[PDB]
């Protein structure tokens, strides 16, 4: 059974277990800022940042056909400081091909290049989308399950509690092929849930890099923060 | 589309929208005590109590083959006051045949009569089991999904935060046939999740009564409270 596990209760500047890409940065206070915050302390527009765990994870084995069960938990906050233009774009927890670089930002969230459903993406993502693009449902923010496309196969609207910490739990049970995610805001006590069937063998490569990506908007000040406070992950391949 | 919905932010003594059975009682303070609390304020052993919503709900239609999607949310607390004997037995959210009466108590939780998997039960339940019976996993307490048997098809251990309020969300998406449940303890911030595939058409009658049932143990003082503070439910049949 090969297992891989990690827990960052806080982020350490300079640690070598995380690959930071784009605007991503760890502050001296221990928080991971996925998108840029300016000198005056406000979120910068046109920013994309990602953080990938530095070891690939063996998610399924073609020789035996077994696939791993996994769980990830993370805490984040989004602060939207201006009434207009509308804030944008959101953050995503994703799994895809190893050694990837950032793709398009804005509504593609640093992981897709257009809005087609293309099997060559080989990407699974759980988004927290704050801007309604032509491919989105009208309600934002929303949690969405993305399978080889920014056009989610399932969406769940949620209300943002501005600048408050949200706790996320995403679990995948390989036997039932069920991906279930929960978002809880301790401040208001709000609980949101989403679940869909996803057979990972049809989507992902055998080895994947796991990460978080965030992006701000395409026009001046269409921005918000995408701060992450802790992140843990565990995966077990019955092999 | 026929919908049925209800929300009790608190329980009103004497309201006629709830059928109370066994030891079940609503206090003047608005809480639903599923099992008996003695004069000295401690939970009584050998007690079984249930509360059913007074209108049946149309869960699936044989003529069109459509099945309803539903969601229920409730808050409860369990207080276990003695170190020995082990506390028992737990509470369950259930759906089954209309006009039912309490079945066996103790580990059967007021809804089964033995530990066989019998299709004539026609019962779906999500339990919060506090005592490990011969049919249980060794870890208690645990959340379990029961389909025509007290022998759960899926189990998830959780740690009890004694006497604290737990918030539960159970959702069923008819399209994917996914039953997903979440338990959150606001006090510790603990989040537990369980999900399994359940095709309701193979289990339930077309019309069901929905309820909550609780039971205490078979020997002196193997007991705990099973207090419910609020309960809401909504179901929609695309018909
Ligand atoms: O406004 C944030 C939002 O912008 C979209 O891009 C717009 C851009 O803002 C606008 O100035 C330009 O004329 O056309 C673009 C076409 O939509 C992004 O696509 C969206 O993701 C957000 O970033
Ligand atoms: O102790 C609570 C526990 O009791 C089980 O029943 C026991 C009973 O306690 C014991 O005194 C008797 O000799 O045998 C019974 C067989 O197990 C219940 O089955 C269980 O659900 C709890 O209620
Ligand atoms: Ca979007
Ligand atoms: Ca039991
Ligand atoms: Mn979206
Ligand atoms: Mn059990």
């Amino acid at each position: 059974v090969e297992t891989i596990s990690f827990s960052f209760s806080e982020f350490e500047p300079g640690n070598d277990n995380l690959t930071l890409q784009g605007a991503s940065l760890i502050t001296q206070s221990g928080v991971l800022q996925l998108t840029k915050i300016n000198q005056n302390g406000m979120p910068a527009w046109d920013s994309t940042g990602r953080t990938l765990y530095a070891k690939p994870v063996h998610i399924w084995d073609m020789t035996t056909g077994t696939v791993a069960s996994f769980e990830t938990r993370f805490s984040f906050s989004i602060e939207q400081p201006y009434t207009r233009p509308l804030p944008a774009d959101g953050l995503v927890f994703f799994m895809g091909p190893t050694k990837s670089k950032p793709a398009q930002g804005y509504g593609y969230l640093g992981i897709f290049n257009q809005s087609k459903q293309d099997n060559s993406y080989q990407t699974l993502g759980v988004e927290f989308d704050t801007f309604s693009n032509p491919w989105d449902p009208p309600q934002v923010p929303h949690i969405g399950i993305d399978v080889n496309s920014i056009r989610s196969i399932k969406t769940q609207p949620f209300q943002l509690d501005n600048g408050q910490v949200a706790n996320v739990v995403i679990k995948y049970d390989a036997s039932s092929k069920l991906l279930h995610a929960v978002l809880v805001y301790p401040s208001s006590g709000a609980i949101y849930t989403i679940a869909e069937i996803v057979d990972v063998k049809q989507v992902l490569p055998e080895w994947v890099d796991v990460g978080l990506s965030g992006a701000t908007g395409a026009q001046r000040d269409a921005a918000e923060t995408h701060d992450v406070y802790s992140w843990s992950f565990q995966a077990s391949l019955p092999e």
